[PDB]
């Protein structure tokens, strides 16, 4: 059995929580060991351990990626905290998934990425919003050759979690000690999912937006320093053209990943508002002719491991055990996991040449 | 903790191990200790006993219900031995966590409910689709007069898992393993969301169909004996009207349990294909007037013991933590398991209702 | 040319006003000419007679009946003048177009019937939710085996107009509420798809007694929703219901044929798409959206390209051009007043069936 | 009466001349006479004529824009003669209803303009889509506050007419004869809805691509010349941020002239396939938040001149007799029409700076 840490029980700890807790229920083999939780106070780790089903909890994380019954840490604690994790972690020689994005600049990510060289452990960072059945049958089908060759892709990832401008100003929207804004936290999962479909992106034109400059800080307000929402341009480095935006201020949107890839032979559209569905055109005779609904059942990659029949809603928490188990297979050394951090540092590459951009007027060239 | 042991680990078995490894974790309290699966033969009972993480596994039921580790059993088995696996469990002073629907005739459910009374345990039925964050939304939102006094049900259960005529004579057939058709597998469930929303049933006038009478067994051919389809006309306890369907045959159709309750001041609308999605309608002003598309999140019941995030879509396992959260509850004394065998009995004498009245082409009045 | 007289002007008046000013527009031949309109009051007529287009406006229905350059006759008027308005016509010598429901009974429809096969003339009711693209296509899908033989329909025709006065309200000038009003639409669609109805079962409640606002008494004298179990005469189960108090819905005219090959749904507040479901490949097994285009029945004679959205008011143009080719000899209409006594026998079937809490057999 | 004379008889022929035949029908007033039909050759003049109700056709359009029976002029020929036609209408004392775009290239439209603006004449362009009872509510409801402040854009226009690749090529293909591709065909529809939600644009930064190089030209083959495809950045004047794209080549698309407007209290989105539909987004409490789908009916703008009852559905060639009606109204002096030559020059600029921005690299400024 994989013997497994876990750093963080809020929105992402708490899904890698449920993910390694049923990983082997839904894929077979050996459960693996929860061994060490981490998080803070030490009172709320010790009971989240115990109803987590965790041997022990812990405040001090440090100990959690070097216990020896631990092989494989799951990291889910703010930004400004992956980098120093992951790199004690990999030097420790436990494998590592970390969460989004890796860190706050490229500058760590590219000391992050080479850590993970130096050492011979796996990683994967948690892009989950590319487990999906959806997804990865999307992938499939034009791997199939279903929509022919790509020539455009529209992206976008509108939720409404900072509309209200009277939610408080934090350290997360300075630019020091939050790094990016809406493309730190949504950006960066639309550019899995887009270069997943597309390839490399070779070009950025950029813009952004600070729409609630300032916030309530204990008594006055302070400034927001990093971006509300972003748009971008994107040649991809095949040639074909991309639209890209993110927002965390776009009002009644709640997790609106939403994609679509248009080819020479078909059309594939996504919402993940309604991650069960994918729509398929492809030329039809003109009587019947027009877009398909699929709805996710045992057909698309991963689904059969949880239920045996369509159209039972595969679930958000759910892309998190599939990605638990790809995790699972690149330490057995079977399949890869995509992202590592070789691939990840591409995605952060692309989030600030896209911030640069905004920044300078620019287009930007990778 | 409590003490599991599961029989069976198909659809529904695989399910509510699921379930119970995670209740806890979503919950809190103490992780449910895994006991004792059972399984035929042995040899998958013990493969499954260890990826689902079991302590054990056994092709002997009997000895897994009468486990003193165990105090609670979830029997996941065909319809034909709820009845013997439930009465035994009752009767060895385990609770029970019983599939849908309780068994094949209604004096095999009066026999339940009397062994249930009897052993002084907590039961429930696996109506799952009345756990969904969504479908506990309506009922408070029903309840606060959202759309005034309830004037008109129409539901309906469309799947399609028979509509194919060359799948094999399986079990759901005939009057052994499933008893009735499309109602005992289908229509019980969207009898139990129904009679959430509605009240009891006064009355109803049904009619039904075999349209695929026959098919392949093992080289041969075997008549159908069960119906593939129903539909009802309905009135309630309330003086209230309904119309109600259900359908294995429906093509195209998954997971289509869908309703909606028309009111006095408003209409509430579901579908389970997208279980995230409730509507409402409620009167306004003429410039903006109409249905709003309620995303399933926080604000909804259970959505946040899972995740603090609005729209990052519930699927449908997760419905059975819910129901296991609310059997834990139960045991514990602070709360009420729905529908115990008792609210199953009437259930299940509504659906065989139907069945007697499309028989007899007569109404039948409860 | 046909020569048009138009007695209404209302909901459906101007609807058919609309629909013979641009029937040869859409679909070649010679424009019909707009004779008369009668309405009231007389300046009323006049004033709308001017706007359509039509040579005069009455406050006399007689009027446009008798005038010898009318050929045909539209009659959208309340139920309560249907019969009176169309013998009248007929009798004249006038092919009629007549709005729906027949009239205000059974007995009346079987008058109106008779009247109609003496007269030698054409008829046609105005089910204009026969007439969409995506409808007609649908008949022929059905027809080519698309979704193999129909083992279901449901059906449902949803509006909340009497949510929150109409003549749609007496028995003397609707007859029948909610059944006679929007049930009798999908009807004419349930037996396009279905074939003839055997057995009905049904119910049906007043949810608002009395129009609040009116003042004086008000009180709804006809049903506000009904549902029915359906028996084909091929056998096969439906699903019916109508209601004119369902809240938040306009014009939800929904159907589904659910067949052994397939399945075909509709919706008529989307009524540019059509939901087909055929078995396919695992990986891309799913409903089509059909979106209407020149491919359906009708679309191209208003539109060469697809998705340029086909409107509730062009089913009327399409209705009329039905009309005329059975005028000039070169099509049936549908329903004529025989195939509409149907209607109402299945419509009246189901009150009384409401009424009685029996089955009512055809 | 108005005299009407109308130029061609294809797609928009047929639906300016249904447009004409209904406007007073729908509005009042005096009925438009239908005074001289022109197209080529004689016998097809001659036959629309008769059909179409005009008083006669002609093969020779200087004829009918010189009768003194006609006070306007429907313009409804291919875009390489816009510039010809109506120069001489309004030089012979006509008001002009010309179809978008104005002409192949702004140096034509501004030549247009210019005879405009000496004419006294009132002009419209046939930018319909301007015209919904839905987008007509959207523009009146942004003006109401329902949204808020303007704070992002995103539009789209797809359709796939020229998706196919043996479709064969034509001289519209051509930049000389054909001017612009897809921005011109459908780029212009999208800026005049853009425009009209957001006001004037500021600034683009845009790409464009030609994805079907070569099509079949009489024997071989040979080269299209203008873009399939389009995307844009936009700043507005007031600082607001937008993306934009238009494209002949997506499968699957027939009219998706699709829009969105994100405010800081709310959003507005429409898609055209659905012409009939609204939807609304403002907040409200957590149990019944969402967006409102907002059914046309005779809330709207220009419906109740159609239909008395909300949700029967509103056609696409109805927008051309709300049309025709504000077109009628400016020439009794009773309201100015929009788009004039003038206004339609701005949107010509902004479609052929994008083709300028695509080529270059480069943002353009206005
Ligand atoms: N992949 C996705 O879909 C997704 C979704 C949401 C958040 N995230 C990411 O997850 C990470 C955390 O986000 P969240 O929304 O879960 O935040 P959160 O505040 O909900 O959770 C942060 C967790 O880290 C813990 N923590 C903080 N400092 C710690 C320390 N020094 N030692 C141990 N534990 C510590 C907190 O107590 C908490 O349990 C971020 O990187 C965020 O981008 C990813
Ligand atoms: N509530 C729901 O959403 C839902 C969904 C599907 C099925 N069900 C119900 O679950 C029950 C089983 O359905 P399923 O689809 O999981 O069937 P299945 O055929 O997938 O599983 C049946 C299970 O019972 C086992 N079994 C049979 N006889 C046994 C015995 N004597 N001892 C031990 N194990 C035995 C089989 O090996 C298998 O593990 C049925 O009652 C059905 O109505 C409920
Ligand atoms: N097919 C459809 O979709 C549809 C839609 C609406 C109405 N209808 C039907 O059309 C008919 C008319 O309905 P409506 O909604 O237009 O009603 P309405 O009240 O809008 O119009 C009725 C018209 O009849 C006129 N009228 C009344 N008495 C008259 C008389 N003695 N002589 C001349 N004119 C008279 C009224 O002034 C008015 O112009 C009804 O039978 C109704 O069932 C059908
Ligand atoms: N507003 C919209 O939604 C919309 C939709 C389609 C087309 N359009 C525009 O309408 C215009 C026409 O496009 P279409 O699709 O109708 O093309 P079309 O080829 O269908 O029609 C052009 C018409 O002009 C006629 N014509 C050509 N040369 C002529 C001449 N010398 N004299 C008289 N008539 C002549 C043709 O015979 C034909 O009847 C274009 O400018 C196009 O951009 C607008
Ligand atoms: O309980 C059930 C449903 O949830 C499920 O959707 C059906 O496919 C199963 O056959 C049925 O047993
Ligand atoms: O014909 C009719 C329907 O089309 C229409 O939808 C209803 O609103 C009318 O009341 C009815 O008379
Ligand atoms: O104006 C136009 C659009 O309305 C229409 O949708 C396109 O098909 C036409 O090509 C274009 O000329």
């Amino acid at each position: 059995a994989l013997g497994v840490a876990l750093i963080g029980t809020g929105f992402m700890g708490k899904c890698h929580a449920m993910a390694w807790r049923n990983v082997a229920t839904a894929f077979g083999g050996l459960p693996p060991r929860l061994e060490v939780l981490a998080d803070m106070p030490a009172d709320k780790a010790h009971s989240l351990a115990s109803s987590f089903g965790f041997a022990r909890g812990t405040a001090d994380w440090r100990e959690a990626v070097s216990d020896p019954a631990v092989d494989v840490v799951s990291i889910t604690t703010p930004n400004g905290l992956h980098r120093e994790m992951a790199e004690a972690a990999l030097a420790a020689g436990k494998h590592v998934w970390l969460e989004k994005p890796m860190a706050l600049s490229v500058e760590d990510a590219q000391a992050m990425e080479a850590a993970a060289r130096a050492s011979d452990r796996r990683t994967i960072i948690g892009y989950n919003y590319t487990r999906s059945p959806a997804f990865r049958a999307a992938v499939d089908l034009i791997a199939e050759g279903a929509i022919g060759r790509p020539i455009h892709f529209r992206g976008m990832y509108d939720e409404d979690y900072m509309a209200d401008p009277d939610l408080p100003w934090s350290w997360r929207l300075t630019r020091k000690d939050g790094g990016l804004g809406a493309l730190g936290d949504l950006g960066c999962h639309l550019v899995s999912v887009m270069v997943s479909l597309m390839g490399p992106v070779a070009r950025v034109y950029a813009q952004a937006d600070t729409v609630i400059t300032d916030r309530p800080h204990q008594g006055g307000t302070a400034r927001v320093e990093n971006e509300d929402q972003a748009q971008a341009l994107i040649r991809f480095a095949s040639g074909t053209s991309g639209e890209f935006s993110c927002s965390r201020v776009a009002r009644g949107y709640r997790c609106r990943l939403a994609w679509e890839v248009q080819g020479t032979e078909g059309t594939l559209r996504f919402d993940q508002e309604r991650m069960n569905e994918l729509w398929l055109y492809q030329p039809g005779r003109p009587e019947i002719d027009g877009f398909r609904r699929i709805l996710t059942g045992p057909a698309q990659p991963g689904f059969a491991a949880f239920c045996p029949g369509g159209g039972h809603n595969f679930g958000f928490n759910e892309q998190k055990v599939v990605e638990a188990e790809m995790l699972r297979q690149a330490i057995a050394g079977r399949g890869k996991a995509w992202p590592d951090f070789t691939d990840g540092l591409t995605i952060e590459r692309v989030i600030h040449g896209m911030a640069t951009s905004a920044q300078t007027g620019q287009p930007v060239n990778f």
